[PDB]
């Protein structure tokens, strides 16, 4: 009888991981003593929010800079943290260098194969999960017409896992993606194509589900059935960016309350499934979100208030996991 439980010790005795995602440069925040201080004491996995893009980590053709990625991989070693990379391959934010230069499908393969075991051999065995591809599933559900995709063709996904595998053969790798918690067309086509690629033996290992929701909740049984069929195709689960937005106009008490109940049920649905590995939050305080920017008219979307006072739904999730481990 430790005087604090917090979420890492119960996510220890359920062999699960809580977490979050870390904000460029945390360390020299003006509040920096207080963000590394919460989260050390909280969590037991850290995704660097941006840091290990391609736009920090590979600026120039040939140049590569490791520096603030290894500030947040310190930081996670330093507090027994396990590390999640993020990502290796995805559609946004990719430097000048790439964007600026028509490319053919051999070229670009070279490019792709070269970022990929550069950063992987890089972080060799101090990464434990990597988000080998993300978001490469449009939203009607077809392949996203990315540069990768557009130049490449489909092969540009089963390359990456198998490049990333050889480059770390302890490395998790998973697909991650967003709007494919339930049953539906994205789901459907993200389904279909990790079935395959695991019927031609590529080391697809999981599948991250980022949990970008909002105050309306999920059809929870369609999120389960959803879980389900996933972890029968033998991948592991994880929630990797997780948030529940509210609308910053008006009713904050009965928003939070919703929010709660929502983080609660989530929690309830991940831990009766033994495949769901860990639950990470995409931040943890209200001061440092990207749903603000991102999501016009919404907020408030973390486990934290701006003053890193905990909010109904971090108590929500505490009892939830305190119920479990009694």
């Amino acid at each position: 009888h430790m005087q604090n439980v917090s979420l890492r010790e119960l996510a220890e005795k359920l062999n699960i991981y809580i977490g979050f995602a870390a904000i460029n440069n945390f360390w020299s925040l003006s509040d920096e003593e207080k963000y590394m201080e919460v989260a050390r004491r909280e969590f037991n996995i850290l995704t660097p929010e941006n840091q290990m893009k391609w736009d920090t980590i590979h600026p120039e053709r040939d140049r590569y800079n490791f520096t603030p990625a290894e500030k947040h991989v310190e930081f996670a070693e330093e507090n027994n943290m396990i590390v999640h990379g993020h990502t290796l391959v995805w559609h946004n934010q990719l430097p000048g260098w790439i964007t600026g230069r028509e490319w053919t499908k051999e070229e670009l393969l070279n490019v792709l194969e070269d970022h990929i075991k550069t950063v992987v051999s890089h972080f060799k065995g101090r990464v434990k999960i990597w988000d080998v591809v993300n978001e490469a599933v449009s939203d009607s559900g077809t392949y996203r017409e990315s540069v990768w995709y557009k130049t490449i063709g489909p092969e540009y996904i089963e390359k990456a896992f198998r490049w990333t595998k050889e480059a770390d053969p302890d490395a998790i790798l998973i697909y991650n993606d967003y709007s494919i918690e339930e049953i539906n067309a994205k789901s459907n086509f993200v389904y279909n194509m990790i079935k395959e690629l695991k019927e031609k033996g590529v080391p697809v290992d999981g599948i991250g589900f980022q949990m970008h929701i909002d105050y309306r909740g999920l059809n929870y049984d369609s999120f389960r059935r959803n879980l389900e069929r996933f972890a029968k195709l033998g991948l592991q689960i994880y929630i990797t960016e997780m948030d529940v937005r509210i609308p910053l106009s008006g009713s904050e008490d009965y928003y939070l309350k919703k929010q709660a109940e929502i983080c609660a049920k989530i929690f309830d649905i991940c831990l009766d499934n033994p495949a769901v590995k860990a639950i990470q939050f995409w931040g943890f305080t209200d001061k440092y979100s990207w749903v603000p920017g991102f999501f016009k008219g919404y907020g408030k979307a973390l486990l934290f208030d701006e003053n890193y006072n905990p909010k109904p739904c971090y108590y929500a999730i505490k009892e939830v996991l305190e119920k479990k481990i009694e």
